[PDB]
Order: C-alpha cells, then sequence, then structure tokens
C-alpha cells in the first residue's frame, strides 16, 4: 500500500500535542507503520530541507527542526500522500482550513506542527532518508476491510 | 419543521464511530427525531440507491451498504437538509473539507462514513422509505429557544 | 503584541459550550489575557453593535446579546484579529468552513456562538469599551518560544 513520511515537529512535541496529532492521523484511516521519537541531527535536517537552501527562512527552519525531538512516521493507506496533505492543511496555518491539523493547532507559518511529504517522489526519498526498512512494519488491521473496496 | 434522512454507514459502525458521528450532528444543533440500528434489506438498499444503477461502483455500493448494520436517522432543524450536507462534506473524503465528518473520518469515496439526503424532495422520499411515522418522535428541546430567532 | 476582543455569545453560554469554545481558542496558540462572564447592559450592546443600527436584524441582535450572560475576552498573539476570524468562520454558520467554531457549533446567522473584532481598529475600540487596562493581564507562557520565531 502507498506510503508517505509524516513528522510531528518540535513545536507540537513541546506543546504536548503528540497524542492529539496522532489521533487525527489515525481517525482518518491512515495506518502507522513506522514511528520513532528522535532528535534530528544537523546533517539530516539539512538534507531533508535541501530544496529550501536559497530562502530567507532556511536558517530559522534548520535551527527549529533540530531544537528538540520530532516524532517521525511512515504512514500507509490508499492515496496516503495526498490524503495526509489534505488533513494537514496549507503551509501557512492562517490559510489552512479550520479542521485541519495546521488550521486548528498551528499559529504561524514557521511553527506549523507537522510535516508531510509533498509528492510520491518526495515520500520515497524522505521515507528512505529517515527510516531503514527494518524500522518499518507491515501488518493487516481489522478496519482494513472497512476502509477499502 | 424541515427534516432530513441521515444514515451512519457500515464502515463507521464496524470502526466503532457511531457515538462520534452522532456527537458531530448533535453539537451542530440538529435534533435527532428518529433513529434505529438496523440491517439493510437488499430491496431497501436498491430502491434507496437506485439512481446509481449502472455506474461502475453500484454493485460494490449495494454489497457494502448491506454488509453490516447502519444507524438510520431522521434529523430536524432549520435548513436541515443543506446544514447536514454541509457538515458531512463532499462525497469524496479527500475533497471533503477538513472538519467535516467525511473529511476527518473517511479515507475513500466508497467508504465515506455517513449518508445524507441531497434535496428536500429526496429527504421526504428517503424518510418515508426508511421510517414509518410512528417511528419518528416529536419533542421540544430546551435549546431551541436559542438556535433560532 | 497584537490583541483582539472575542466574546462567547449567550447562545453558547445557554448550550453549555463555553469550555469547548475556549478550548478551540487556546489550542490555536492564542493567549487569553483578559476574560470575564458578565451580563451585557443595553447601552454596552448598543455601542458595541452601533454600526448595524439601521439593519432589519438590529433589534433581534440587541435582544439576543442582552438575554443571558456572555463571556468577554481579550486574546493576544501574532495576527490575532485575522487568526481569530479564521477559526471562528463566516458570519453564517452554513457558509462557515466545517472545523470552524461557527461551522461546527452554530445553526443560524443570528445565533452564531462567538464574536471577534473585525480589524485592528475595531479590536482596540472593543477592548477599550469592554475592559479596563487593569483587568488585562500581561504574561509570558511556556509555549510562546514554540509558537513564534
Ligand atoms: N515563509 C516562511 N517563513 C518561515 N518558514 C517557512 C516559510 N515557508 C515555509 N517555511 C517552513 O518550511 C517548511 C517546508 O516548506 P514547504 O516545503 O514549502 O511547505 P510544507 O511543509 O507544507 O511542505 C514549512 O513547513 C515551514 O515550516
Ligand atoms: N466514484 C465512486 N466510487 C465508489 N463509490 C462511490 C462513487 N461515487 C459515489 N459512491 C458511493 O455512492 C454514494 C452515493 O453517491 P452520491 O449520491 O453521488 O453522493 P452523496 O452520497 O455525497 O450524496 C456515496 O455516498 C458513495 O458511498
Ligand atoms: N442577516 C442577519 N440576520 C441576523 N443576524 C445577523 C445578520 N447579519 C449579521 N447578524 C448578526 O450580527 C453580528 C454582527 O454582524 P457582522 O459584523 O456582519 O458579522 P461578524 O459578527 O461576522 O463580524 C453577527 O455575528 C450576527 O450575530
Ligand atoms: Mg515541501
Ligand atoms: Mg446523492
Ligand atoms: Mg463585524
Amino acid at each position: 500500500m502507498e506510503r508517505t513520511f509524516l513528522m510531528i515537529k518540535p513545536d507540537a512535541v513541546q506543546r504536548n500535542l503528540i497524542g492529539e496529532v496522532i489521533s487525527r492521523i489515525e481517525r482518518k484511516g491512515l495506518k502507522l507503520v513506522g514511528g520513532k521519537l528522535m532528535q534530528v541531527p544537523m546533517e539530516l535536517a539539512e538534507t531533508h530541507y535541501g530544496e529550501h537552501q536559497g530562502k530567507p527562512f532556511y536558517n530559522d527552519l534548520i535551527s527549529f527542526i533540530t531544537s528538540a525531538p520530532v516524532f517521525a512516521m511512515v504512514v500507509e493507506g490508499e492515496d496516503a500522500v495526498n490524503v495526509s496533505r489534505h488533513i494537514i492543511g496549507s503551509t501557512n496555518p492562517s490559510e489552512a482550513s479550520p479542521g485541519s491539523i495546521r488550521g486548528d493547532l498551528g499559529l504561524t507559518v514557521g511553527r506549523n506542527i507537522i510535516h508531510g511529504s509533498d509528492s510520491l517522489e518526495s515520500a520515497e526519498r524522505e521515507i528512505n532518508l529517515w527510516f531503514n526498512e527494518n524500522e518499518i512494519t507491515s501488518y493487516a488491521s481489522p478496519r482494513d476491510a472497512w476502509l477499502y473496496e
């Protein structure tokens, strides 16, 4: 089944919102298949956020993401990449739909709760960057027969 | 006052979200006026969803809706039909607004949690199809003085 | 730091939705810095809602806002006026996004749960009108370093 990379950022961690973010992912029908609380080393931060090296927020992003643990996830489900982006909401929490993770819990664009892969291509890159395959489980669940034709 | 027919589908029943969906309806201010847990007969499913007869998903539609019990409901309030459609959200859960029942809880279009009548006339037909009048109660909520001018 | 005036209306008070409304404000990141349960004198209502004096709904507005107590608040945070309106949703709960306070909890345009100031000008006006400076507390919170760069 399709997989994406999700990551609860240090603002949500330091706000004691880990369970609440997870609940939103779970209740959507997405399956957690990889999951670890970890500190992000500088090298990992930078390769993760490589595409943004040009920009004025870059230094502040790298600092932020490396300032306290994140909860990194691999998440499975039909159309999982676009589904997750949909529930996460716009990069800017003031544009994100109410009801979305960022919309409900994020205040500013730079501190916006959670990351999700932006495409299949960047899902497979990020999943490989953050996880080894031995860290990723595969398992059938009761509700699987009810989520899918 | 205006009434609509809502039905918590088998996916939400088998995922144990009955209470959660009812709560979404109740806090919107809609009044539950009829409700029963029931298995859907083949004949009722087919007449209820007859407008979809030769669409590719129809056989799946009919097998799903008959596969386990549903929670059938008559709900009352000003503009109940549209108000209900609005908190249910789009047919496809990944189009449905975050914060809507389908946006938050459904994963795929085939398994989208809850049904609501799509028009005033389809509400009266579906209400009549699913309930006899002696199944529909009549009562004043203390809250009404405050939902309306 | 930018601040705005939010007011939980007698309909949410009379449906016992006070904590639930306050929770959506808090979890967005907004900091409650002033707050008080109070009956609204007629003159306070009239000056707060003076703009609408001509309109056909004005008399209903005044009677409604004075029918039971309200919860008056001053809330603080970056872009607080717009951020507040965003989570609150459109005046009409039927056009407000699912997931917003008005979309999930309101039923009609006149019984729509909460007020927020509509610009920086009206924020300062409403805060001054409803509160004295000595009822508005100023304080560092733990989360602050995680909401903002
Ligand atoms: N204008 C900005 N100011 C500060 N930080 C930003 C800005 N734009 C993006 N960021 C940070 O960079 C992260 C990645 O940006 P981008 O990849 O465009 O969005 P997304 O995280 O939604 O995929 C954002 O989630 C955010 O934390
Ligand atoms: N493209 C599709 N693939 C699978 N199932 C579908 C599809 N379109 C509709 N359905 C199913 O048929 C039901 C009724 O369809 P429709 O009347 O168009 O939507 P709604 O239920 O939003 O009014 C939907 O609730 C869904 O269960
Ligand atoms: N057509 C209407 N009918 C009844 N009440 C209305 C109407 N329009 C506005 N109101 C009431 O007056 C309040 C103030 O109106 P307005 O400033 O237009 O909206 P908002 O409160 O979203 O800033 C609304 O929250 C609502 O309680
Ligand atoms: Mg991106
Ligand atoms: Mg339809
Ligand atoms: Mg206004």
